[PDB]
């Protein structure tokens, strides 16, 4: 059990946060990522709408089967593409989604094209407020009226968990990412300490623990990149890559994390089955921790 | 982490116990279990020597690849069969092994045949001293001169983790399982709190924590019990069964367990890969906690 009173956010019906076993893990699948084969032009945002709709329908089905809620990670490499990707997600699912790009200019341009829309404000989560934030970026977020953002504490100047906490809460003459988010009008903070590599997923998890111990913000991480760069294990193929993947993705959940960005949506079939199993074992512990489940839509009540 | 100084046993080279991150997880694979297709006659102990050698060679290879040591779980349905099984294991591997059977009189009968052989004393671990131990069982163990035993610290009267203090130490007019084991000349106790089903693996792990926190005995369990009877998952095939299995088998390691009985040895290829991943992430946490690895033969230094 975590020391601080946990913030539980209601993201247009998706509950995220709380004490371990209170709410199922929220699973965040990536679509239109670099090299996604359903995209034929990543600059114009031209993609197979049937194949994309099939992924969204599969996520709904897996979600209904396990009780794990989903938020879609929507990636783009251009303003034009990311704008079209967001319009498509708005119309073809009811789920919340992350507005994501490596390029902050792409994120901000796309956000500008969406204007002030009550549906966007309810469903769109900014991915992310990170070390390179600008006043322009914070202004674009405020003008869009967004209320939830991923706070990403990934930084090669902040390897140790406590240095990632310094990046979040601020230190000396740096306000920190939480303060920057608040100045943008963000009231709800999904804290992602970053995953440098597989082995340091324990440090990511230690940083999630400190966040939930002291602040009570929902904590999660995105270990898909580190897993896919693990040449030695990937070389082995199926099912060796998936079980190792499952070990990495479940580990933060075993230490009380609230959400996982699991990588490409095509991996949802095995990710949902691994994560739902962990959630069901943790919830069964609820009597010993003195926690009450916040919902009957829970893997413990569904997967057996 | 644990307050108690942890007992670390050396079982013919296999180190079992310690603080989390100090030693790799010991992996215990089952052979000659009920339904094992390499057995044609479970009463006479007629089995495929080439297929048994191949499993033991595959355990040695995976062990050398990850740094996870192994103990063999040797199951028999008759005295004649279990005797032959143990003679084969003695000759075809160097690993310690569990002498195991659903039928206590099969364990007792087999022990009589194997005699007070100094190799039996060094490599044979009694599986197990249970709630309903008999004087004839304790006499057989003493006469064989065994030094290590699994203490199955399980009872439907002691479902709560804290009740395992009662089972181990005794209570009221009941001799504890530790006192019983010592009367049989046992000096080294591998504590298994028992696993009823998948979900209750969280209660098993809380019991392991209590045992290590207060007594320092190595703690492990057999999640295999629940997983292969989980038809919903098994019938889905690869990789759904493997990732679900990986979630269950890794969970106790993430809470500080020292050994896992992972079921049939045919599953070693994906069990080693999942468990090595968890061990590597836990040991990486040593860099923050100051906990020193007790061996360079560790997944953290091998799998990347
Ligand atoms: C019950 N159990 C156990 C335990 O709980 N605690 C200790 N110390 N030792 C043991 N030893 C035996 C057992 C762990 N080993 C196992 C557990 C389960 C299986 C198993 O599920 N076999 C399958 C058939 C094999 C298959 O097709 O999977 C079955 O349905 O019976 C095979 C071996």
């Amino acid at each position: 059990k975590f020391t601080a009173q946990q913030h539980v956010y209601d993201i247009n019906g998706v509950k995220v946060g709380g004490q371990p076993g209170e709410y199922p893990t929220v699973l965040i699948g990536s679509i239109f990522y670099r090299g996604h084969k359903i995209v034929s032009d990543g600059q114009k945002g031209i993609f197979d709408k049937d194949a994309a709709k099939a992924l969204l329908d599969q996520e709904a089905e897996l979600s209904a089967e396990t009780g794990n809620p989903f938020i879609i990670d929507v990636l783009g490499e251009s303003v034009e593409a990311l704008t079209k990707y967001v319009e498509f997600i708005l119309e073809n699912t009811t789920a919340p989604f992350l507005l994501a790009s490596i390029s902050p200019d792409v994120r901000v341009g796309a956000l500008k094209n969406l204007g002030k829309d009550p549906e966007i404000q309810k469903r769109l989560i900014y991915n992310s407020i990170e070390e390179h934030y600008t006043e322009e970026e914070l202004a674009a977020i405020k003008e869009a009226g967004l209320k939830t953002a991923v706070i990403l504490a990934f930084s090669k100047k902040a390897l140790k968990p406590n240095a990632r906490i310094d990046l979040l809460q601020g230190k000396d003459d740096k306000e920190g990412l939480i303060a920057a988010a608040k100045r943008a009008g963000i009231e709800q903070f999904l804290v992602d300490p970053g995953v440098l590599d597989v082995a340091s997923n324990s440090w990511t998890t230690e940083a999630i623990n400190v966040v939930k111990e002291q602040f009570g913000y929902p904590g999660g991480c995105a270990p898909s990149n580190a897993v896919y760069l693990w040449k030695k294990m990937r070389s082995k193929g199926t099912p060796f890559f998936e079980v190792a993947g499952a070990a990495v993705f479940t580990y933060p959940i075993t230490q009380g994390a609230d959400f996982i960005l699991y990588g490409p949506m095509m991996n949802a079939p095995w990710v949902y089955r691994a994560i739902a199993t962990t959630d069901a074992m943790i919830a069964y512990n609820n009597k010993l921790t003195g926690v009450k489940m916040g919902t009957t839509e829970h893997p413990l009540l569904k997967i057996f």
